[PDB]
């Protein structure tokens, strides 16, 4: 239903490149490049999403994940990104993120980051 | 990955769910989740990534995974993000927060988004 | 004495057209009343928090946060909001937040009292 | 007059070990004292927040938050938490919490502003 609007190349308002894939089955698989932190070329994602979302008006749920280790870099870390896609003619994934880095038990108070990322298909 | 054998198997949370997990040399994670609470059930796909190679300083590895509330039996047109670290030993334990999303129109995006946070162990 | 006292005191718009309307104390206090646009919630409420008084002077923003208790002469949503964020000076001042809103639950229904969004704020609407 | 004024009036200790002093006051204000046991931070900082004063009768928590600026007489670590839960009352009496903590950055380094957690306070050390 949305496996053709969800599927293609995103991009986010600091510049990250989302390339993603989304299956009949609700699969996402596809790679993240990230234009900030400790990240150095593209790395693997995959998640899930609904693929019989409400016909209402509603948004489709869905989310992924990157771990932050490929051949280039480790910041022994992972996101994770929960929100919706909207359709339509101002297409858009609207997420919250979740950053955790390993820490040690002393230090696992301030492992995890949160923020939020609002994806389109225009490069800003 | 040096923490695959830890982490793959079955983990338990303090609400009484269930999720089984492969752990993948690659850094995937492939499994299924099994919820004790909200509009859930029987067993639903997760999937995610964790970092292979984690500091040997005694940190933790961190980590993240999805599911997406849709299987054969029910449609509850919402995603769930965890994000953590494994922590290894006696008492092995996976600690989370997670956002849970759910298809809102436009004018009911502000309240879209549940955060909360869930420990795993081994045992029941 | 408190560095943005100036910048912060006035009155906010958010994204959601709700107003914030604050003092800025010299001492870190913040005291001002919070209309929300959306949600279970009619008229002004009662907002208190507290802002770093003296911020780094390398361009960092000022670090501050506020909690509303939906309750007032109108209305008792049985729940309370915390906005965390920073207010960033200059031309198109804004308050970035991220927030929590916790409401009133059962311990069985405790694992879904919490939402989580993000709030901009500036000074035009 | 607040229903749980007297519940929530007193010193709670965290998991951390950080200890928390409020005063609920009858009109729905939290103020008090607030010590971290970790961090950058030493001795008490001031808080100040808003509760539930009128909260429903069918066992749900009261919902409450609070906000500290970590800038007090002996350190300023530029940065502010919320904390958003509720109390609950009785027997082995807790406010369960999330929590945000947002440190002053530049407009670059704004995305890794905000920390995320949750506390759990109880009466006893
Ligand atoms: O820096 C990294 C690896 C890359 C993160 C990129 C983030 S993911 C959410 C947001 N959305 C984007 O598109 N980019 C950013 N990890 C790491 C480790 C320890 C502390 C910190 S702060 C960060
Ligand atoms: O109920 C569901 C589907 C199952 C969620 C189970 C959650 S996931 C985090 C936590 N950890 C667990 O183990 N279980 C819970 N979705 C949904 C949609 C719209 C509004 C609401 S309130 C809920
Ligand atoms: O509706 C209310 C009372 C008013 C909340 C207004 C929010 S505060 C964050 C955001 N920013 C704004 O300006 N407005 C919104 N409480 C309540 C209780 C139980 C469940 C839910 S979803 C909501
Ligand atoms: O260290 C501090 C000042 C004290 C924070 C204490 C925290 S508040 C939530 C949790 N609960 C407690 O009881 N204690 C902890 N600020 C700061 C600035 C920049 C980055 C970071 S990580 C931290």
């Amino acid at each position: 239903r949305d496996q053709a609007g969800i599927t293609g190349t995103w991009y986010n308002q600091l510049g990250s490149t989302f390339i993603v894939t989304a299956g009949a089955d609700g699969a996402l698989t596809g790679t993240y490049e990230s234009a900030v932190g400790n990240a150095e070329s593209r790395y693997v994602l995959t998640g899930r999403y609904d693929s019989a979302p409400a016909t209402d008006g509603s948004g489709t749920a869905l989310g992924w994940t990157v771990a932050w280790k490929n051949n280039y870099r480790n910041a022994h870390s992972a996101t994770t990104w929960s929100g919706q896609y909207v359709g339509g003619a101002e297409a858009r994934i609207n997420t919250q993120w979740l950053l955790t880095y390993g820490t040690t038990e002393a230090n696992a108070w301030w492992s995890t980051f949160v923020g939020h990322d609002t994806f389109t298909k225009v490069k800003p």
